[PDB]
């Protein structure tokens, strides 16, 4: 097992802030972060704490949102020292950090969401993470963690929905134009939130939305990689 570090491209005008997923790391972005080389971006992935490692149980107990916002937070601010132009993205998890940075953060010419967010009620992740942690574990060489699991997730989803519902709250404030990506097939969150979302966002510029019908969840990586590349880069020139 190789713990997935932060990486980042060099590009001259126009730098590209990738937020990864949860339960996830910078490999979510890895395709993604190509494409945006191949077109000229520069590009930063970090790595969120508790992430990218062995132990499913970090991600419960060394991460939390807040942790999560500052680094997501800190990461822009890298990039807004050295490009023209900066847009921020992220998927479900990253993708709350990343329009909290355009309602809340200086600098930024524009960014959106490959799928929808966290919220009350809204999402089938606690399946999903034992999933994700059972791999793990196998791949390890290691015991089941679901007690100890169990004990810690409803707390931390707790937590992201709070913080994703102060977001969601402010959605007034984007005025940049945003990004909407989501998958058809989605297991984990319930996409009906980006039509939502799409439909909070009343004074962005504008809003690009994307539906990618036959995909699940991890639209970076998967099947709809293409599609979606093709369309963010189309978005980020439109700008």
């Amino acid at each position: 097992f190789r713990k997935p570090q932060p990486f980042e491209y060099e590009g001259t005008d126009t730098g590209v802030v990738l937020l990864h997923a949860y339960t996830g790391s910078p490999n979510d972005m890895n395709f993604m972060a190509r494409a945006l080389q191949r077109s000229g971006y520069g590009v930063y992935v970090p790595l969120f704490s508790g992430h990218g490692t062995v132990e499913p149980l970090d991600i419960l107990t060394k991460g939390n949102p807040d942790i999560w916002w500052a680094e997501s937070s800190a990461a822009v601010a890298h990039m807004t020292a050295k490009y023209a132009k900066v847009f921020v993205f992220g998927l479900s998890l990253g993708g709350i950090f990343a329009m909290k940075a355009l309602e809340t953060l200086p600098g930024i010419t524009a960014g959106g969401v490959f799928s929808s967010p966290i919220l009350p009620g809204k999402h089938h992740l606690v399946p999903g993470f034992l999933k994700y942690a059972e791999y793990m574990n196998r791949l390890a060489g290691k015991s089941d963690e679901s007690t100890q699991i169990l004990a810690y997730l409803p707390g931390q989803l707790a937590a992201i929905d709070q913080f994703a519902t102060t977001v969601a709250a402010d959605l007034n404030l984007v005025k940049q134009p945003t990004f909407i990506g989501q998958a058809g097939q989605d297991e984990l969150v319930d996409g009906r939130l980006a039509y939502q979302l799409r439909d909070a966002l009343i004074n962005a510029a504008r809003v690009d939305f994307h539906w990618y019908d036959d995909a699940k969840h991890v639209i970076t990586v998967n099947s709809a990689h293409h599609a979606l590349e093709e369309d963010v880069i189309a978005f980020m020139q439109q700008e």
